[PDB]
DNA sequence: TGTCCCTTTATCTCTCT
DNA sequence: AGAGAGATAAAGGGACA
């Protein structure tokens, strides 16, 4: 008989039982574990699930399965327990920022480290715990910030960089080889090639780090004489996850593009310079004559939909829906091209097709208002916020739904419609504001942050902001949110 | 196999003017 | 508003005990 045929069926009467109290799991979440923690995962989650959701650490079921859905889960989950009380108490770290280092393979060995050396990188190396946290957050953790430890100095002192940079280089997957790949690769780039520090970093601070800055080293030379690319051109195409993958296809592709589709060099970069770069350009290749068939699509509007990370899945999912989005939604194959130029744009593009008849006909929005609230990143995540809110906004908090569709149509518009859900009431009725204002406030980029960083300065108000009115922070607010607030904030110090 | 670490891709959010 | 950066996650491969 097949192997693993026990452990599947032990996964499985563990898996039912933790449907049950105290942590209600459903086929979602159970199987997402399964597949990444496995079966011993499973297996501690259950042996571990009263401990675990009850006093003292108190964690939500969703944090218990962030934790347990990784490589080693089951050794994340018996560190949690021992060391979140530990580093809550004896490094006055948050119990959100001990779950996010243990939520990765390997958390074991990063939660472990972090409580090794996080007083040394702030004693001797000046970091902050916020620095020491973002370090860990990834798999290889443990890498990183002993990595970090020992190459902060020459990485400050012998080569230039800010310890912001080596942070930035260190917080990512692979942290170690990046950091490692930048001491040899810094002075090579920058000193053959003139790339600046500042661009060396930004390579460097992807997943995959020293892939990228190795692969930039190699093609640099052939890429700026025999195809016409400035540096910075080959920079913005490598300063992506997967930027070596990117690189070398562009080497590949650009020639095919540009004679076999009429394609600029410019209009081949901007497709390269997404994350999964390699991928939006096989499929461009692939797609752009069956989308243009028949006075279909433009290029130009090919080159878009290919211009945006995972650009790959929004092209094949236009080529997929465009027809059903037009004949049986109304849509112009205009609105589909701005649904699907963006992060996303295949979730967007499904959500759009699921939920259109149903946001029109059960909450009365037009197809013009469901396009703007899809046509931005994130846009499946408005979407079904807007599904689920639109009731409470309007008819509970006051909301015109006029106003809830402009809180929703930016880049992270879930985030601003649950935030002024959550904060309108403290905001008008505990210090004055208008409605108006807080949709005002909130109909931004960034609405979120923003709106947080208001309730903070009307509920524990620092002096330095003490100068402006309501008004006045709310006329901030609106132009810059959270950063503008924050800079305002300095100044006056 | 379980665990750790690294790399690629996709998706979502905030910034920076 | 569009380009850049950072965040969070899914999934696969190498490594090794």
């Amino acid at each position: 008989q097949w192997s693993g045929a026990r452990a599947l069926e032990a996964l499985l009467t563990v898996a039912g039982e933790l449907r049950g109290p105290p942590l209600q799991l459903d086929t979602g979440q159970l199987l997402k574990i399964a597949k990444r923690g496995g079966v011993t995962a499973v297996e501690a989650v259950h042996a571990w699930r009263n401990a675990l959701t009850g006093a003292p650490l108190n964690l939500t079921p969703e944090q218990v399965v962030a934790i347990a859905s990784h490589d080693g889960g089951k050794q994340a989950l018996e560190t949690v327990q021992r060391l979140l009380p530990v580093l809550c108490q004896a490094h006055g770290l948050t119990p959100q920022q001990v779950v996010a280092i243990a939520s990765h393979d390997g958390g074991k060995q990063a939660l472990e480290t972090v409580q090794r050396l996080l007083p040394v990188l702030c004693q001797a190396h000046g970091l902050t715990p916020e620095q020491v946290v973002a370090i860990a957050s990834h798999d290889g953790g443990k890498q990183a910030l002993e990595t970090v430890q020992a190459l902060l100095p020459v990485l400050c002192q012998a080569h230039g960089l800010t310890p912001e940079q080596v942070v930035a280089i260190a917080s990512n997957g692979g942290g170690k080889q990046a950091l490692e790949t930048v001491q040899r690769l810094l002075p090579v780039l920058c000193q053959a090639h003139g790339l600046t520090p500042q661009q060396v970093v930004a390579i460097a601070s992807n997943g995959g780090g020293k892939q990228a800055l190795e692969t930039v080293q190699r093609l640099l030379p052939v890429l700026c004489q025999a195809h016409g690319l400035t540096p910075q051109q080959v920079v913005a195409i490598a300063s992506n996850g997967g930027g070596k993958q990117a690189l070398e296809t562009v080497q590949r592709l650009l020639p095919v593009l540009c004679q076999a589709h009429g394609l600029t060099p410019q209009q081949v970069v901007a497709i390269a310079s997404n994350t999964g770069g390699k991928q939006a350009l096989e499929t461009v290749q692939r797609l752009l004559p069956v989308l243009c068939q028949a006075h279909g699509l433009t290029p130009q509007q090919v080159v878009a939909i290919a211009s945006n990370g995972g650009g790959k899945q929004a092209l094949e999912t236009v080529q997929r829906l465009l027809p059903v989005l037009c004949q049986a939604h109304g849509l112009t194959p205009q609105q589909v091209v701005a649904i699907a130029s963006h992060d996303g744009g295949k979730q967007a593009l499904e959500t759009v097709q699921r939920l259109l008849p149903v946001l029109c006909q059960a909450h009365g929005l037009t197809p013009e208002q469901v396009v703007a609230i899809a046509s931005n990143g994130g846009g499946k995540q408005a979407l079904e916020t807007v599904q689920r809110l639109l009731p409470v906004l309007c008819q509970a908090h006051g909301l015109t739904p006029e106003q809830v569709v402009a809180i929703a149509s930016h880049d992270g518009g879930k985030q601003a419609l649950e935030t002024v859900q959550r904060l309108l009431p403290v905001l008008c009725q505990a210090h004055g504001l208008t409605p108006q204002q807080v949709v005002a406030i909130a109909s931004n980029g960034g609405g979120r942050p923003a709106l947080e960083s208001i309730v903070a300065q009307l509920s524990r108000p620092d002096p330095a902001l003490a100068a402006l009115t309501n008004d006045h922070l709310v006329a901030l607010a609106c132009l810059g949110g959270r950063p503008a607030l924050d800079a305002v904030k300095k100044l006056e110090h």
